[PDB]
């Protein structure tokens, strides 16, 4: 699994791309792996193109999603300021 970097400016509706696999939400099979589900077009992440779907997160600015619920990643990217550089898993 490659880790890679995605700096993105929460714009007004925010970052622009949904994850799904934390602690609370297993979006995988059963973990707590984040990942992402849906980059939303027109948003921070769909206007940037540095993220892709489906990458499970490790970093949010200075976060670790290593053991933390879905919900808790995503608040990580509604936490990461504006222009946050997410860390992402691509096996």
């Amino acid at each position: 699994m490659e880790y890679e970097e995605i700096t993105l400016e929460r714009g007004n509706s925010g970052l622009g791309f949904s994850i799904a696999g934390g602690t609370d939400n297993p979006h995988i099979g059963d973990d707590p792996s984040i990942f992402i589900t849906k980059i939303i077009p027109g948003g921070a992440a769909a206007q940037d193109g540095r993220l892709r779907v489906n990458d499970s997160i490790l970093f949010v600015n200075e976060v670790d999603v290593r053991e933390v619920t879905h919900s808790a990643a995503v608040e990580a990217l509604k936490e990461a300021g504006s222009i946050v550089r997410l860390y992402v898993m691509r096996r």
